[PDB]
């Protein structure tokens, strides 16, 4: 691999400096308090596995914009395909006037995610849009109303996305009342709940049947590896469970892959790993190498359900965005990212060697580049101090960190699958002495 | 030359031609029934006031690929910015790491919207997320469930933004259940109810104080100018009304511009036209020259109610669609585009002079760049039946024009504001020949 | 017809009375505060026209208990019904141990109702319960969700039943949320709107096809006289107009009856004054002599599209009520109250002659034992405080006379069938003076 | 005690006999599909521990019409009351005409509920109307929405006491879309958790904190003792750990007592058995001695919340049924159920010395005359084909048994209070002699 930028991390004495001071002063002024960021400076690059802010700090990214520049967040050939396609048109809207990267989108999606059926595609801006679309086509193709998720699930911020989320904090307190017809099912935890796959598909079958009923029910959405719930792996066999069940009581399975597809986990899809064939799958995120896309791919007869301007939006399928995507998926091929995904865990992995030693670390999981720390206290209880005061000192040392989990006390591994095998070892040797200094 | 591409239409004989017809078929094959395109002709670019399609032909465009290409479809100074921007980074998630586009813009929105007292802004990808994250911003703040909307209103097609929208078909069917507590009270819609501006907004209130109560309403949202429901202008003095019994009765206001802002109606915001201040005002569309972008601005006090965290969503406020619409904004103002759209007005009024002579013509309604026109059977009723024929026989003579209203029955003007006049013309006398043709 | 005690009116110049003060002093210490009972007098009889208080004050009664004890407060047929089932069981649950009194009560309405299809019906305690059981009847056979109810209805205090009502306050503001899929259509109210039942039905159907969709869409629910909503009448044609539309496109037409059944209006039901069959109609009040009963009848094959166990209600169809409904509809045929209802409006028109004196009075609407008076101020406005004014007067004279409306400026008349003529023209004259008095 | 009835068991060997085979053809003619009555009978005596049918058979009542008749069928003081208060009047809704045994009630009510607070009480007729009050009050006072209710809760078939209960078929199925900001908590459920009182409460409150939020939290509602969930205890400990977060976090707890209370468990109300002081109570069934009434009484601020007008509801405390519930509490106090009750429970545990033994038993539970059997197979699963099987040998031997249970699988007993010892043995022994008989 070639980079545009020195691969190698840096912080001055003083982060932030003064152009990103005067900026974080701008944004208090002008910005919704919500949306307070957590890197101590203004990015001017992301570039392999580097973030540059506009004061000369180089962070290590091991973020990736929250598994959204797997390509790299400037890669030669998007930015190239971005500029080219601008320059031709930026819009027209899809339904009002077509174009062939659209179609060609379509195509790619079609044949890449899981199963040789028949599949169609259509194309929105976000990955919440995608979790509503994809809710709408089984709706329109069951003539059923009931929506089932799963404990720790994050689906997006959206009315009814929101409703999906199981976490009230900070994403739906205050802003109901939600979507109704929404039914919550027990998701295989193993290290909380230290049941078999099977085991727990029979528990999460039992809720569904008792509580909801299939005569009632559209579909069951589930994230194959949960992600802000706290890159929560099932137990072997608890996705081909429920997806059998869903065939046979004619409910459409749905996988939100919006955080764990496009070569994420070392597959295409993190549905591979166990050869789950979902009905319909959302995308979003690594996609569009950081434009804004997202997805829903499905059986042909699901899709194909919703009448003639039944699905839309104005932006839906940007033409930049799908030359975007069109170079991006290109690359993960050219560039074997399928290969450097299953390196990025080995290299996880050895580097946590050592992780067994600390009573503060209950587990280490996920897959490929999608992979995660659970701490907890003397006790057992979770624990959400150490993980802030990990994440924060790790910043402090010019290694950019993402928390997750249902109870705050996951660190979370999201590296670009072209970061430099040096850069990446760089990281996660700042995050063990952060770990180190931390407890001891 | 001022244009890329020629300024004049030409279609074949057979259209689509036969790059086109196979673009169709692949179309058929891979994107979900729902996405029917209204253009015969697979687009390759767009510039200044045409689409030139794959088989050579070039439409004039009065769509703007509804009211988005307010700049054109590949405005220089948008590509320059687009193309810079994505070799930089695409990608960061601002809440993550944050950029100064971000920054920029919420500054450019919070000064370019109605009124001087302090707002703050937030930044998403799709019209109906703003409408969504306004709705979020209104129920934190007051503590208050319900939402109001009006008879023709349109807001997306997200589940709350289906609510929100009046039409069921296609919009709303199938797609439930849909979230609740959302009331819908009458319109000003002058032609057909005949009521002064203040009559109709005592009608409005009458029934949301009847039905809703103040006590339990968050927020009364409506288009200042109603889009897909027909162009409908509320009469003179509705929105003053509305807007003061909000202010008396602690209901947020809010301003969805997505169709009518920037320029469009040939003011900054449709809500100048009567120095109506809206408290909330959503933005997308022209806002990022085809770029995927909206926004959410409103006094700070509103958008700082939700906590850290509480809004959010990993594309919103993209550094490259960021960068987009500081171009373009930078263009509306250094072109004058401004006058361009009240020129427009002109245009389109000067042309429509013999449409006098059509008692199929009900109305001629709308301002600067976004004007319509009602048809009517011998009854009075509508005739949405002729709406269609004028659309596809100006469509089979090479001019791209929309149609829309509850009742199917108006045909709208979206031109972009850089169209030459002569294309313009051109593409009016073709509608005005359509109709003549259509109405014997 | 034969009375328990005098019928005359004989009211004190100071009510309440001691007894009747020291028990509002209790009610005041233990009954939540919401209910706040009008009447100046602690009943301990009511017999044929009278409620006689526990201070021997004697108010003529022209509400029945809000339109329930139709056959008087304590028919002796009734009373010795209700005393004679008590002694041999007060309850078994029917759906576990069954009972002969609430099959022939099923039998009753099966025959009672309009229409010779074949009918089928299930037994309740309230009317807001009724209304419950008719949505859910109409879900379970049509397979759709949404509910449509019109301006001004009243339909019960339930989660669903507040959703279906029109008014805020007080009966839904703060309750909330409430069930979804609940739309509102336009009522036929003449005195407001000029239409022929015709065109108030075209209006309704245009909102209806637009808005909801015949295809989302299980029930349409009216009362055939709005009550608490103002005894609002529909012009001729409007109900038969909607029921038509219902039976093309699949929909349920449900009758609210509650207040309107059982010979209130002089016919058994008020759908029989313009031929109306509804699918399902929901009864209540009237139908036994103040015992809590309600009822649902309807069309065979809609009452059985629930399953075993699928309506249900501890209480439902309580085997005392059903002997004094059944006592009571005996009394309703021997008695001939079908002709005291014709005889009573006559009553009520005779007295009314007067009221063209009254600017105030815009009208005098209903039938039977169901008419009512709307005021109006000087410049044509609804007048609340003139409405109170004059039924604050009229009670403090000795007569019962209740207020509704929309606008809280309607009085109504509810007398039961057996008053007798000499106090049902006292009582209206007592109004009238009233009348003369608040205005003079 | 005098029965009226002669109190011993008599069925012949075909049942139905022919008056209640006749009365079944008219039912299947006249009432609902829904409604299939279990008792081969129509009954025409209630008394003692005794259902006698129109044919001449004398069932054991094991049901006592699910809990309601716990003073007996047709209590001597009930049926006196009764009569006598329908002879005076049926009927003048409280709110419009008040009257003192509806004042009488809220005091008795007011009086006997667990705590020395200062409580106020409201009248309605169903427990499922309770219920509905009990949330509207406890939104009032709150201003929040939200309604936590747990696993195997049964509050009531309304739209939204379907959505708190947990069990899909057959009472919510097909009904929906059901009322929203229902969220659903685990249950101590001892036999199946294997879980303590205080580790249950723990795993209840983690899902209510990090699910709901107390912030948007209105009320926490659970049964003492879960009907028809399947007679569940919840662990010692469970119900005040529950009590304690509510006043903690500012949620009000509101214990169902329709089922459990007025002596059913040899305490006035079950929550007594420990201690618990709940916010509000809803109490039905037994407090009117069949007939109906259902009431919410709680703190006088909580109760207060809503204002004039805004609880109602026609027939609610009706003066018959106020009459009858007067002379039933007395009953219950003059003839000491509570001690008939603890001496029941003896008789049960003594009967069922020779069951507890079979393997296919897996737990007696309960409390006075609200005991269970739970079936099982030989793998330890649910065993409701064993269950219905000896519910039905039961029935054709004389002894009237009910079944409950998420999966179908209890066996409950509901005695009246009142009933004779020899005859509940008979009835007990009948079940053990069935159970013998079809365990193969
Ligand atoms: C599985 C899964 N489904 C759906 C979504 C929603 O995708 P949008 O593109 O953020 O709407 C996500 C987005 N996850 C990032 C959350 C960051 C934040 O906003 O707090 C996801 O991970
Ligand atoms: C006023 C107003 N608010 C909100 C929206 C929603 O904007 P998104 O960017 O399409 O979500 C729109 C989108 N305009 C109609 C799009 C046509 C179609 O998709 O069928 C609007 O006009
Ligand atoms: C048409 C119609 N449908 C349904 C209902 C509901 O009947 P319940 O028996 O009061 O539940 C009614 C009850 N009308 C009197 C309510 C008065 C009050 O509570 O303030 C009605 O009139
Ligand atoms: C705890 C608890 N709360 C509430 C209710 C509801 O009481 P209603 O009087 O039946 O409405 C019940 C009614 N239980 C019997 C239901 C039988 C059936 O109808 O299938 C209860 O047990």
């Amino acid at each position: 691999l070639s980079y545009r930028i020195p691969q190698s991390r840096t912080v001055a004495e003083q982060v932030p400096g003064p152009k990103s001071k005067a900026l974080d002063e701008r944004r208090q002024a002008a910005v919704a308090r919500a949306l307070a960021p957590g890197l101590p400076g203004y990015v001017v690059d992301a570039d392999g596995g580097i973030l540059a802010d506009a004061d000369g700090n180089r962070f290590i990214d091991l973020a990736s914009g929250i598994a959204v520049t797997t390509v790299g967040g400037s890669n030669a050939a998007v930015a190239k395909a971005v500029g080219a396609a601008a320059a031709r048109f930026t819009h027209t809207c899809f339904m009002v006037s077509p174009y062939e990267t659209y179609v060609a989108m379509a195509e790619r999606l079609n044949a890449l995610t899981p199963g040789d059926h028949d599949k169609k595609s259509a194309l929105f801006n976000s990955g919440a849009e995608a979790v509503e679309n994809a809710v709408k086509v089984a709706r329109a193709y069951t003539g059923k109303g009931a929506v089932v998720v799963f404990d720790n699930a994050y689906h997006g911020r959206t009315n009814l996305t929101m409703a999906m989320t199981a976490k009230n904090r900070p994403y739906k307190s205050g802003f109901g009342p939600l979507a109704a017809d929404v039914y919550r099912a027990p998701m295989s935890y193993p290290l909380r709940d230290g049941l078999s796959g099977p085991e727990a598909a029979e528990r999460a079958i039992s809720v569904i049947e008792s509580q909801v009923g299939a005569e009632n029910l559209a579909c069951v959405v589930i994230e194959p590896i949960q992600g802000e719930g706290g890159f929560i792996v099932p137990a072997p066999g608890f996705l081909a469970a429920i997806s059998t069940w869903c065939r046979e009581n004619d409910v459409v399975f749905i996988a939100d892959e919006i955080q764990s597809g496009f070569l994420r986990t070392g597959d295409w899809f993190a549905s591979d790993a166990e050869g789950v064939i979902p009905d319909v799958i959302t995308t979003a995120k690594g996609i569009a190498g950081g434009m804004p896309l997202s997805a829903v791919t499905g059986r042909a007869e699901i899709m194909d359900a919703p009448g003639p301007g039944a699905l839309g939006g104005t932006y839906g399928g940007n033409p930049v965005a799908c030359a975007a995507a069109l170079a991006a998926i290109e690359v993960m091929e050219q560039a074997d990212l399928k290969t450097r995904a299953q390196e990025i865990e080995t290299i996880i992995r050895d580097e946590f060697a050592q992780l067994s030693a600390f009573p503060e670390v209950a587990e280490i999981r996920g897959r490929g580049a999608m992979m995660a720390i659970e701490l907890i206290d003397a006790t057992g209880r979770p624990n959400a101090a150490l993980t802030a005061a990990v994440a924060a000192r790790a910043k402090a040392e010019g290694v950019l960190l993402l928390t997750c989990g249902t109870d705050g006390n996951v660190i979370r591994l999201l590296p670009p699958l072209v970061i430099a095998e040096d850069t990446l070892r760089d990281g996660l040797q700042v995050l063990v002495a952060a770990l180190e200094r931390e407890t001891a």
